């Protein structure tokens, strides 16, 4: 908009923890011959849970995301609703959110390349969904060839 703005980057990281717990629950559930909880979303190998920490809840207003790989490869980043605290509830398929950003990476290049019109729907979300908690959850979902260690996923906003 302005090349005036300042901008405040802020990472979204492995949630190592969390991303267990969730995968220790879809055992137990195969241990245990119990089923899942309705409309619960179960973690699959190929996801891996992500935490974002708003540093000012207020004036944010998203502007860009910044995210990269290592390899040629594919992300998804389905955001979380700012209703589901992992110390309380389980994770149902209905708290992820629409649209997701989805990153991908073609083999001979460096350039980037993502759905663009939601990735920026979904970005320009970001800015209140921080006013809610500071503490942003999301669910990454790994093409093959990629795993957490190829991937920088910070997400720009503009200080108000
Ligand atoms: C300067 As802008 C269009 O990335 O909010
Ligand atoms: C889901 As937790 C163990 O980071 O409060
Ligand atoms: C071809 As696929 C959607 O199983 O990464
Ligand atoms: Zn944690
Ligand atoms: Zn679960
Ligand atoms: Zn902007
Ligand atoms: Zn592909
Ligand atoms: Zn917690
Ligand atoms: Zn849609
Ligand atoms: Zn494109
Ligand atoms: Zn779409
Ligand atoms: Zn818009
Ligand atoms: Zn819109
Ligand atoms: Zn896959
Ligand atoms: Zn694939
Ligand atoms: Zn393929």
């Amino acid at each position: 908009d302005g090349p005036q703005k300042q901008q405040l980057e802020m990472p979204l990281v492995l949630d190592q923890d969390l991303t267990q717990q969730m995968r220790l629950r879809v055992e137990s559930l195969k241990q245990r011959g119990e089923k899942k909880q309705d409309g619960e979303k179960l973690i699959r190998p190929a996801e891996s849970v992500y935490r974002l920490d708003f540093i000012q809840q207020q004036k944010l207003q998203f502007d860009h995301w910044n995210v990269v790989l290592d390899k040629p490869g594919k992300v998804t980043i389905t955001g979380t609703s700012q209703n589901w605290t992992p110390d309380l509830t389980n994770l149902m398929t209905r708290q992820l959110l629409d649209p997701a950003a989805i990153f991908w990476r073609k083999e001979d290049s460096d350039a980037m390349d993502w759905n663009e019109a939601d990735a920026l729907e979904f970005g320009e979300r970001l800015s209140d969904l921080a006013k809610i908690r500071k503490v942003m959850y999301f669910l990454i979902t790994f093409g093959e060839g990629v795993e957490p260690a190829n991937l920088k996923a910070s997400v720009v906003f503009n200080q108000l």
